[PDB]
């Protein structure tokens, strides 16, 4: 594709969306929405059979764009994105673990943040901590696309997929593919540990540039804008025991798009 | 509004203000002002009934501005400071102690945010638990919409404006990134039970309030809207293991300029 | 009313070390550079700390060279260094020990601040507890105003100037961001009971003191006002579990230039 | 070489992509513990320290042959690289057969981390250095003993302990450092964070370019039309629920190197 | 003071000087089986009986590198000095701390406990020895014979626990100036650039970055680097990574790592 000049003047639009987290309890009518079910630990490598509701997933949405049609395409220039609800973790009166008469123990542990903006679905590369996990039916996992062997514990280049279903691609089996995603920008960070404190910043003043080194943003070839994210804040522990749940937060996107002339 | 040129020459004014923390003991005559009451923890998810004095709140105020009329005061920049980190170096108070060591200082989860705008801060409701029973006299998501499990994620019906000091609990309200066109907000959160608090302080740092088009917040009705919350963690008195939130005050020095608008 | 800088003669460097005032403020005392052992109150109403158990601000007024529309010395920039982090690598002293391991080094809360100005640092009073009974011979909020629960937040009547070395406790006084027009201050705080101390040192970093208009602090009466505090945490001697504040000295090298004024 | 001007236009730029798999000790892709070490055993004495090859992490390396460009000569010059450590998301699996506290989650991978990558026009130069001069390294590895007499000097800088990274999965990280006194024609980057239970930290993106040009605007020159990639990415230790024995866990690294044709004398 | 004139240009106006400085952690003898470590640290039974053996404390490393001779004709109204423009410096051997199979402390069947605790990194490049300011945690320590400590240069009193401006020395001997008694002096070192960082704690994880792509500029605010007096380049460092604990007990040893320097120098004219 030949990328020609930007249009000027009617030539800009803003697309906003909130994506809700898909932490395992993905049903908005369930009392534990925004969390996983209680995590259970395998008795052996060969008996590792996690239920769908115990794992966190990627969130994704395709936003329809105004129709345009040289050819014109919407070009994503920049995004303001925000993870909403760190303030909710300041609740330490809920039914939580307690030391003596101290406050309820807040959400802590491993965190995983990523967002992406693109003109087509996010490209995913499969990879697993254990090749022996028996994933439940009704997900997309590396077994969905290739023969799973010990190679999946490193880089098996046959384990390719696209993020095309909200709440069904587990984060534990799928990474953004750095060998593809020519038409997507993705950003993420991971911080491990069992009891690590979570960290978040929030503002409406920070713009993420989506232009590549040539000044070109993602091009929305199909009249669709693709938003993807995951925002795991750590584990919650209810006062009913020592079982833990993943806790995730929603993410806002406000994407600025401009009309770009193109030729095949 | 079509924004026109800035004025030059009496064209600039500074607004100086502070907001005291609203940590639950919000009465300046109470011996525990600047703290919450002792935090109690629910016996069940269905019996979670926190008293108003045990939770921290947003602070807010509207500063009246010189009447201009059109002209609007435009907020260009702010110097803001959280005052009092020095006070946490008191380890001789009636505090928990290991053997004959110092008093255990304030530690735990921190929540810092400030906002400067030309109208009240837009809030989005969100909660850790949809089953919490909030006390009478507060503004919570239940004040504006039916509260269901959707409130644990993003329920777009849970919209409010920060329009009362010490009444909007931080645990139920986020700054709304989908609104606040006429406000700049900034914040950071760090969790954990015993995490060390961190603060910087200086009079040399200016926060720019101009947007990408070089336009600051425009003060509707000649009012400047300031908002904040500065939770430093929990204090533990030597009388037991019960903990209290501890907050600190925030200073604002806002530079405003006159901006013509259509 | 600030006019043009002079050129050519027209620059001077002023150097000083300020020794820490950690409570043992007497350079002939064997515990100089430390506090006395910290005792913890038995009750909120019986909190009576001896002067030697609390850290203080350090300060000095450095007389300046002759230079006389008048001229004033304008502070352009400073190189400042906390000296002695290397001393904390001593783990063979009479210290707490785990089995046959090293002596437990200084850890805990840190408070660093420095200021350079043309008049004394303006201080705002604020306290963790309004009920502390401060000893005689200090300057505390009680020295300037009625102490009430308001002092746990911002009581704007609690104003003072840092005009005595080793007498203004850090636990009752913050640099005042509503004043200090003619001073630049910088500080950071990191809490916790056993947090590791962190320090950088170099002779290659210059702190600029010029404001947004290119004007540095102007030295009234030809005096340069330096202020600091550098608490590194607590030391624990092998004689028990009682702890002492440990502080380090700070070096300043301020570049001044001659400035014409009305 | 006298370095002359860059070439311009159609065909003057090429991109080389590769994934390098980690060599954590279990280096066989058919083994059920691929991407991990074998269970780490600790010496009973300084003089009985005999680690099996499968219990130690290694440098990964590959030489990628480049397009034909000659018939002044031209060399491919590495300008920049996008590199990514893949798979931090896999550490969010806390349901596997792992240690747990009461009914809490499986204890995830934690501990010491070692990240390094290098891009060059010849093999990475290595400097030998060891925690203990008394370790008895197993047959089939390349260690300082391979190139010099090992003495207590190896616990500091013994300048006789020089080697080139010329074999994947055979140079243990615990005996070899990138040599800052050589590597004129390679750029290397790394970070280390120690501790027994330290949380691992990783960022990932496709928007960050690492510039490989030196102070004179010259990148690594592929003197033999080969691009040399090297790395190690230790994430910490994994603990299986079968015991308290630990395994190193590593992750693969992606490289996408931009090269341009450079005239040389 | 040296009156600085123009930089020279062209062939042979530039040279690069490289060196490795080995750490001096207490076991300073390269033939000793614990080279690069301290002897096992012992803790005083009282403030008045604090008598540390010289092998139990880390020291500053230093070297003077000879430079090409510049000034054979001392009648000239202008002379030349080597000016240090920049340095690439690297602490080598963080990878060695990934050895957790050595004879080390262990929890159950877990890995050997690696080096952790307080870190102290510093390096300096100058045209004369690094200026040192004495300062101590305790004025009562009895230092062993054959070291240079504040007592070597002044009367040691409680003042030494803060800033005693009489405690001045120059870093002129490798492995003899303990880090616990000497700081780089910010009131001198006009002709040296120094850089350091300290992180405390008993079990803090050590942190290190390494690369060959980072240049440290040595030019001052006037564009002038250190000027090499007597055609000597002075390098100084210390790189304590924490404490090692052998499986023979709970006694701990300091562990240090070597540092590389590659200094770019240029000829600078000065008034004679």
């Amino acid at each position: 594709i030949e990328v020609l000049d930007v249009k000027t003047g009617d030539s800009i639009t803003q697309i906003e969306a909130f994506l809700n987290p898909r932490m395992g309890v993905n049903d908005e009518t369930n009392t534990w929405y925004g969390f996983s079910e209680q995590v259970t630990v395998a008795t052996a490598r060969e008996t590792d059979r996690p239920p769908k509701e115990q794992m966190p997933y990627y969130s994704c949405a395709r936003i329809p764009l105004p129709l345009l049609n040289t050819l014109l395409m919407w070009e994503a220039v920049s995004v303001k994105t925000e993870v909403i609800g760190s303030n909710t973790l300041m609740n330490v009166h809920d039914y939580m673990t307690r030391t003596d008469n101290g406050v309820g123990h807040p959400v802590v542990g491993s965190t995983y943040h990523m967002f992406a903006v693109g003109g087509e679905p996010l490209d995913l590369q499969g990879i697993q901590q254990s090749h022996l996990v028996q994933y439940p039916e009704g997900l997309i996992v590396p077994k969905s696309v290739t023969d799973v062997t010990a190679k999946i514990q490193c880089l098996d280049p046959s384990a390719k997929a696209k993020l095309d279903k909200d709440g069904k691609y587990p984060i534990e089996t799928w990474s953004p593919d750095p060998s593809r995603n020519e038409n997507t920008r993705y950003f993420g960070n991971y911080y491990g540990g069992l009891t690590t404190p979570p960290v978040l910043t929030f503002t409406n003043t920070v713009t993420t540039i989506l232009l590549d080194e040539n000044g070109v943003g993602p091009l929305c070839k199909g009249d669709g804008l693709f938003l993807s994210c995951c925002d795991v804040m750590g584990w919650f522990t209810a006062g009913s025991g020592t079982h833990q749940r993943f806790r995730g937060l929603p993410r806002y996107f406000n994407v600025q798009l401009r009309k770009r002339a193109v030729r095949n």
